[PDB]
């Protein structure tokens, strides 16, 4: 007997695939986000610059 | 597994290379720029100097 050995596999087998994942897709997001706050950070002064002036 | 760490680095890769670099050619533009401006200030009053005599 060893099946039990195989049945650990299959519950490997059946992974999560973690919410690390996908909560990472959403801060990978946050990164490609952030590239859509890394160009906003150039109008922040010019958006400023005509605020001000 | 930690390839979604991999992965949030070629994001990290993958750079916006923010348009506050081009905006501020633009505005390192606005520099040189004012090098032409900072001539014409010569001209300003010598010009006038013209204009008014």
């Amino acid at each position: 007997f060893t099946l039990i050995e195989l049945m650990i596999v299959i519950a490997i087998v059946g992974i999560l695939a973690a919410v690390a994942l996908p909560a990472y897709q959403d801060y990978t997001a946050r990164a490609q986000v952030s590239e859509a706050i890394l160009l906003a950070e150039g109008q922040k002064s010019a958006v400023t610059e005509y605020y001000l002036n």
